[PDB]
């Protein structure tokens, strides 16, 4: 096949993407070994769904797992009566998700399980896939002529030909695996045919962070989780926390082989040590560096000029309320809290008004990084750690290091009950989630 | 007695004001006639209570009326568990109100009934009195040396030696009376002994407005409902809506007699006419001019200089929420609404957080003036009708003409359930009231 493996794409046809996917234990070849994973559509990752604004999506999910499951349409500003985080599809049963893709939308999104208490093992086992919303912006020459690829960043650990089970330490830290894969492949080679690459990036890992850097090259950020920036932003590196997406342009500068690496990053994961009276928690420190893929540039690369503009960011109405949400930890209990409470599906934590704008101040009072995710209502990150964000774009996950406060501008869109939670999914399963009702 | 009648004063003693008042039908002489009014302490108005910050008030109210009653400590930022708008004292029963006067407080306040559905007739019949909080500011020479008087502005109508009953039109408009009185007196004469007067003004009428003007003189506003301004403000006239208070300095310019008048003012009261197929509502138009009192200046008046400063207004924290409250009317039904609803003592309308600041936008979509009152939590009026307020001071009633929006900065103080309502008390009785819970 193609030197660079990417998930098979399923495209809408005549404005309709109608598809049946099964969630199923699936024997497959992975990183040179045979393993049984849990997959959508018989593959890992699941198929990439490619749609345009105003398309209808009709996705029937058949549950062939021995436990209940559901789907979260991560990042899609649709109704929480469709993207329903409380729905359970029992084993053997099916459910059809039907929605219209919003008109003002573009970027890389994804789908995965969201059944409280069971997300971490289901996602770790291989249940996830991408969804791309194509834009009229993709037709401008500076993007149209680029070579485009999707990179699904997901790690895995295998034991006895199956996903490794969660340990107690895994529930505390979030589980990371030794197999650090791209599109389910181990350090694939991307032999570029064009000098400009457009890469859609997705961190679909449970807990692993990717401090991305391409040898000898900057990256040009053109989209965040939920939409384009207003103009390209040059960066030396790009951190992708669990659940985040980004799109970058790469402008290959000369012939040769360039490594795309996940550089060392300390997210505050913890170990245990005993030093003669100890038996106490100790930092794991930074991750070991990982090579994600080998990028081979073509001969005499002459990259395209960058687009001078992308999409203007909407002018939002003045906000009508300010919220404060404080994240804390009980590491040894592996319990995680928002404003001193654990999730309760029956309890409403915030009540807001549709079509108003709110300011959310999310403060991390723990020692671990926590990537904070809000369903249904994409937000504009104003600042984090007291540093203004260097661009305007829609996001739906924001990483907070220990001590940091993020200030978000949150326009409330669809009415209904939905959730916000840490996207280290073990933390969500262990209580770090709350309920927002919009009316 | 003294040419100028004022209510008898009861002062705290050794930091305690302990007093038993009875609410009772009382035969008395009023405006040259005998009448039976409902009074506190056997007088109309009731006694003026004079206290200082940190004083303890222990007021036992004995109800000798044939119906239930209670007290509202209008303007006092104390606990709604003391100033309890839901409490009922049955006929024959007593209740003791006990509270400490807040440290940062000064001005003219008042007490009157607040039993929903019965306020208008009880207040109209004579149940009200003033409460003055003395300040260390009263010791500055420019105030200490002034001649001070309280003016309780209250009108009345008599029928068969008793307060005139409410008609249906009265419930729609709010009841006004033909006897326009000051301290229960008909056009008293104030023979000034000093060239500078300090006048504490209280509008204790059900619905009548007083567009105040002193012939040939400006007034110098030094306090609003709930506290001093930052510096004196010269005005040509001063409108006092029902429930409002103000304190002014008068600087008598030459010898002679000067009328203090209530100038014509159109608050949007309505009548009914039939012109050959009519039978429809028609504006009453402006009130007829009234003389309130005769002010006689002394010989060769040489007024004191004005104080250069009064009290600095507190710097408030940034607000955390913006509220919108819309007032509407059904005149022919005499029903009055806030955000489309009538009062329900069981329903909580707004929930706020103690020690935060809110912005309240109150919009009058009716045709009548409505004076909006909030219990427990004094506010800073930022603007009304899109015009910035010309001073900073604590208020607790704000008048809105037809169409006007008032923008208020509302620091939430004591926790508990309290109310906000129109202070045309007929309108409150007929539904124009809502519930705020602070936690
Ligand atoms: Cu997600
Ligand atoms: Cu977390
Ligand atoms: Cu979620
Ligand atoms: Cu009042
Ligand atoms: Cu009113
Ligand atoms: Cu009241
Ligand atoms: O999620
Ligand atoms: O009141």
């Amino acid at each position: 096949g193609p030197s660079f493996p990417e998930p098979k794409v399923v495209r809408s046809q005549g404005g309709l993407l109608s598809l049946k996917l099964s969630a199923t234990p699936t024997p497959l070849a992975i990183a040179g070994q045979r393993a049984t994973l849990l997959t959508y559509g018989g593959s890992f990752p699941g198929p990439t769904l490619r749609v345009r604004p105003r398309d209808t999506v009709r996705l029937t999910l058949e549950n062939r797992l021995p436990e209940p499951t559901n789907l979260h349409w991560h990042g899609l500003p649709i109704s929480p009566k469709v993207d329903d985080p409380f729905l359970e599809i029992p084993p053997g049963e099916s459910w059809t998700y039907e929605f219209t893709v919003p008109k003002e939308l573009a970027g890389t999104f994804w789908y995965h399980p969201h059944l409280h208490g069971r997300v971490a093992p289901q996602l770790f086992a291989g249940l996830l896939g991408a969804l791309v919303v194509e834009s009229s912006l993709d037709a401008i020459p500076e993007l149209r002529e680029a070579e485009e690829h999707l990179l699904v960043l997901k790690d895995l650990a295998l034991q006895g030909g199956r996903p490794a089970p969660h340990t107690p330490m895994d529930w505390m830290n979030g589980k990371e695996g030794d197999l650090v894969l791209v599109n389910g492949a181990l350090r694939p080679t991307l032999v570029a045919q064009k000098a400009t690459l457009r890469l859609r990036l997705l961190n679909a890992s449970n807990a692993r962070y990717y401090r991305l850097a391409l040898q000898d090259h900057p990256l040009y950020l053109i989209a965040a989780d939920g939409g384009f920036l207003e103009e390209p932003l040059e960066v030396s590196e790009l951190l992708l926390a669990p659940g985040e997406r980004a799109e970058v342009l790469v402008r290959l500068r000369k012939e040769g082989r360039f490594l795309l690496q996940a550089l060392p990053y300390d997210r505050g994961a913890m170990g245990m040590m005993d030093m003669g009276g100890m038996a106490h928690a100790m930092p794991q420190g930074p991750s070991r560096p990982e090579t994600l893929l080998y990028l081979i540039a073509p001969k005499n690369p002459k990259p395209l000029p960058l687009p001078k503009a992308l999409s203007p960011f909407p002018t939002l109405p003045a906000p009508v309320v300010t919220r404060r949400l404080v994240l804390t930890e009980d590491m040894m209990a592996a319990r995680f809290f928002i404003n001193g409470q654990v999730f309760d599906h029956r309890r409403v934590d915030l009540k807001g008004q549709a079509q108003t704008v709110e300011v959310w101040e999310v403060e991390n009072q723990g020692d671990m990084d926590h990537p904070f995710h809000l369903h249904v209502h994409p937000f504009q990150v104003l600042s984090v750690g007291g540093r203004p964000f260097p661009y305007r774009a829609w996001k739906d996950v924001v990483n907070l290091k220990a001590g940091e406060v993020a200030r978000l501008l949150v326009p409330l869109r669809e009415k209904g009950r939905t959730v916000f939670h840490c996207h280290i999914v073990e933390h969500e399963d262990r209580g770090m989630m709350g309920v927002l009702e919009v009316g």
